[PDB]
């Protein structure tokens, strides 16, 4: 599924991500824009052979099991395939664990490089929320 901007903002809010760990909803929308372009089926292979999955490009190194990342953990206790669903519940639940891990949203390198410090409210501007 390819979400619209305000449609994803609404889905993230419904799943309790708005101001989760003090990150406003525009921070989450901005991260999703630059990680996946709002596509739940987004995948990206890393040079180390881990893979990033879904709207927030969650990595198999630590967070999900894909059976092909030697030495990796599955700290969200999910198959990485669950992160590709039209239903964002698994991605949101896992992102809550990631952003609690100690470096906040810096875990998302696209957030640090493209969202952090910017006018992230623009990402929810005009949305009925
Ligand atoms: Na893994």
């Amino acid at each position: 599924k390819v979400f619209g901007r305000c449609e994803l903002a609404a889905a993230m809010k419904r799943h309790g991500l708005d101001n989760y760990r003090g990150y406003s909803l525009g921070n989450w929308v901005c991260a999703a824009k630059f990680e996946s372009n709002f596509n739940t089926q987004a995948t990206n292979r890393n040079t180390d052979g881990s893979t990033d999955y879904g709207i927030l490009q969650i990595n198999s190194r630590w967070w999900c099991n894909d059976g092909r990342t030697p030495g990796s953990r599955n700290l969200c206790n999910i198959p990485c395939s669950a992160l590709l669903s039209s239903d964002i519940t698994a991605s949101v639940n896992c992102a809550k664990k990631i952003v609690s891990d100690g470096n906040g949203m810096n875990a998302w390198v696209a957030w640090r490089n493209r969202c952090k410090g910017t006018d992230v409210q623009a990402w929810i501007r005009g949305c009925r929320l």
